[PDB]
């Protein structure tokens, strides 16, 4: 897990020309003021008019510098009806989440030695779920209304590996012959899938 | 921070006669079923008719066995008007919180080398705060309505050191002469304070 | 990373009825003998006549009990011409590898905040590569001969999330409507992909 | 616990204008000389003519730069007859101590799930005690002579949260109405307590 | 460093037939009583009539079960005039020490990338030293009187690798031809050295 | 073990005038290019015409900057017939190794509480061994041909404490009277041993 802190506070210095280290260097405490332990960035719903039909509003260290060294972060996710937060992985954290409104099918997948088991449940307001570090998982809005959840992590920067976008729309894309061997389908099918992720999101 | 996991899942075996280790031993996976990554325990408001005027509903490993080894937990806190979650400390975790309804004065205190600075702000629906590991902090309901928040931790068992209850109502209590020297007041004042915490909460 | 050791040696007790804990309980040292720090299991090539055209021979704690508590493990991977070790993730470790024979295209993918960049290179005998914890990566045999590599991890049990098999052949499978929304293609395409992973490997 | 070291030595650069990071940046090894692994700062007794009747002489990274990255520090504490080191907490370390002279009542308090139990014993020359990370604890000189102890920590910067000074004399102070609700006493009692800690120590 | 604790207390169960895990299983709290956080084992001087002319009195988890999970331990070392605590290594901890009486030459050796530098100083009563994790170090009594020190570690079980005893008196001994090649001297010299450590201490 | 990473990549900035921190500061990602996750430095055999009769080719962070923050490194070791990699220790890592060609006697030594037990085995092509963190170990070429192995570590900078060179050829050397007491032999024997390591390797 994230390295433990070595003092009370260490607000991230996010200037483009700051020295680079594991994590972030910190502002002098003299320059921090009173408000660094607080945020209002998750107060508003994100724009769900995206190809996925969901929107992620992040509150990692890049958006909340006061989290630097403290071992935590939070995101909000909003969903249109029938929208998905697609199969994804956090390389550097466990996630713990609560549904705030609506009805979400939440799925969590075991690794190979767990027989790739899929656990899935419809989760409603006030109900919670846990995603062990590094495992593939997804959410799907099964209600007729807009849904939203707020999720927390045991890292200041968990990372997000979106599985469809990474497989089919990386920069540059994975070669077609690699994908035909891996996916057990013809080139035409692979090229169709790539055409859907060419725009970069 | 909590030790990292060494497999996908390890649901806590909470039987009274189970072998005792750092954390908890685990149920055989054969005995776990489909639902261990989920809970509904935070769906309902706690009973705020307490001396503090607040109620803590816990979702640590004792209440959510599926969190075992995963490095996370969550609590809900509900507040009557004018109620407080009194000055307290988590010995083993950072906290990250969001206010769900109402208006809460949230205060966080630096240690001695931070000049014991008090940072405090009124936090409203959808707004967030962070409490660095081991620092004293409190919340106070400044609104006219019932308030509530949901908070997450980077530990399966953060611990709670309630400062007033521990100072004045430990089992057995701290000797009066220790408290008169520490608090710089006469025995009568110390005995008055003890009389308020004699009931154990 | 894996918890540090608290003594010199702690050979895993792998009996089916042993108590379950994070990792594994240990054999009494009296029962260990002289050979637990050694193995010959990677001396022989695996059987590459599989749908992927590669074979993974594991030397994690389940196969090498002497690694328990020590923070390391190793695997061997053998490749038929044109074979792939498909896009996969290790939830709990960084990997460091060396190619022993043949020519392998090795690809490593950044996360979202790294713009999902793909780094790829043909790696030959004696040449090395590194895969940061939790990132998607693959290998593809571009030579005319059988290839092989040996890779090490900073975990006794890194875990393997095979991306194609998990997306299309989990137990039970991810619902088709979830995959049509996530993959941006019609049901027929999703069902074709599922038909290729129905056998469980 | 503190992050592990990534090289043999890394003496803290304590200049006021040095770049700020988790912990401290290090002096070039060229500038370190022979003496950084040694100190004489705990050779002399501190001045016990304080309101508490004790004095803490610190040997954390700010006073012993050679401890940087190494995961340890030490303090000395001297006591006048009837003096106290008042109820306090270390947010980032376990403490292990030895009494060198005199007779000290040493008390350690469990958290809420430990029923807030108080363990206390008179500890004499050569006898030892342990304080688990983040728990409230105190010492009180019950002898007729000056007492002293030397204590070590598993952090280069454990932090000190002095409970009375933080509750009643933070900068600025906790509002009186918060303290009347938390302490279950009238405003006059709270104001009396504040008047004793107004001077800042 | 040692894994962090997951609860307040976890006293080691040292029975010979207890289940074996990384570290130690714990006694039920019901069986612990009031005294587990305290010891008197370092109150008395060890017997310095040994071949080394020093004696180590240990207070690791085997001797102080209350240290289990807490990340700390302590030893006392007593020295006859001209006695040595010979070149040794702690595989799993940093050490921080204080001299209590007498005059000790204390030496600390850098690794290969530190040019194998030797730092050494005569350390007297109340003066302190630090030994970074895993580095070779020694002490030698240069005074005319008995000397002693008390040292603390950031592990419950640091381990001790005594260099002369391990090189020349392991069980069974390192083969003579291995030592002649490593030490660049003839068999007769190696056999002389072995004859001095044949007794097992 | 090494601190976990807080982002995908952080290539070490090895310039002599770069700011110094635990580990290394990082190059801006803009300056990294495509090749930092790869190396060819272990492709060639080292020069075994040394006093030890072996050669270590290192691929730690100083030689492979892309390993910075990732928790891993690798070395190659080549052996002349009858050559040794002498008794040594890694202060900051476990090692996991594979023999690539030839026949090597590999020995691993327990600490004092393990009765200083020596485990040793002849290890041949494709066979593996593990060295727990901080324990003394060695290899000796018992074949008639040149041998080689490749070894991996759970640290970017494990450190190497060569026991003979450190005991007899440190900078400056350990005083002769310290070594006569520790080794239980006369000054002449100690001076003979020092004369063999005076050249610095
Ligand atoms: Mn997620
Ligand atoms: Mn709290
Ligand atoms: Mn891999
Ligand atoms: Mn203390
Ligand atoms: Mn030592
Ligand atoms: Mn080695």
């Amino acid at each position: 897990t994230d390295p433990d802190p070595l003092q009370d506070f260490c607000v991230a210095d996010l200037d483009g020309k700051a020295v680079s280290v594991n994590g972030h260097t910190c502002k002098p405490m003299s320059e921090a003021g009173d408000d660094f332990l607080f945020s209002s960035k998750l107060t508003k719903a994100g724009n769900t008019s995206t190809p996925n039909g969901s929107a992620v509003t992040e509150l990692d260290v890049a958006e909340w510098p006061g989290t630097n060294t403290l071992g935590v972060s939070m995101n909000r996710v909003d969903f249109a009806p029938g929208g998905t937060n697609p199969p994804h992985i956090h390389p550097r954290a466990t996630e713990i989440g609560m549904v705030m409104k609506g009805e979400l099918l939440v799925g969590i997948l075991g690794s190979l030695d767990s027989g790739n088991k899929l656990y899935s449940r419809v989760v409603r307001a006030g109900e919670t779920f846990v995603i062990p570090r590094g495992l593939m998982h997804f959410q799907f809005n099964v209600g007729k209304t807009e849904a939203y959840m707020v999720v927390s992590f045991n890292s200041q920067n968990p990372g997000i590996v979106f599985v469809p976008l990474t497989l089919f729309g990386s920069d540059p894309p994975i070669p077609t012959p690699v994908l035909t061997k891996a996916l057990r389908v013809e080139a035409g099918v692979v090229e169709l899938l790539k055409s859907k992720f060419a725009g970069g999101s």
